[PDB]
């Protein structure tokens, strides 16, 4: 008789969680949605009020998604920064290159 | 009978395991709250008094976030160092152009 209790309260548990899954479908669709256009406080905001939810490892995901937005971002700013520099790299080098043959 | 208690022991070790682990989602919903704030203090103590969570991995979870914010705050820093570098070395090449056109 024990056994059988333990079990089904096992499964009676198992079911719950599934069904809150099921019915919070929506707020970690909005979430998604938020996190993808770099506002980053509406969705820390939103995951403290209305938290329980089931899988609280979306936190991750969505962490993971901000930092390749601002990864992304500083690339791009460092290869503006690199092409600039050859630019004045050869423009240095003409000069020198100029005045060297001269003096020869 | 020796066979079937022990079993039934183990059972029971286990139901329980999981009726804690349901009991425990609230404190573990309050430790993601402060934890994705910034606040490492607090978690640390909470989790100093309640110590005895049925899983001692969370700690590696909330340290994870607590670096992911350290090495986020670090990199904006280095990005902006290598702003201004660069703004100093182009005022810098610009100068010594000049003054290097005149001599020659």
């Amino acid at each position: 008789q024990i056994s059988a209790q333990q079990n089904q309260a096992a499964a009676t548990q198992k079911f719950d969680d599934m069904q809150a899954e099921v019915g919070q479908r929506g707020i970690v669709d909005q979430l998604r949605t938020l996190s993808a256009e770099g506002r980053a406080g509406e969705v820390n905001q939103i995951l403290a009020e209305q938290q329980l939810i089931n899988e609280g490892e979306i936190r991750k995901e969505l962490t993971g998604v901000q930092d390749a937005i601002q990864n992304r971002q500083y690339r791009a700013a460092g290869e503006q920064r690199a092409q600039a520099a050859a630019n004045r790299a050869a423009e240095a080098h003409s000069l020198s290159m100029a005045a060297g043959r001269e003096n020869l």
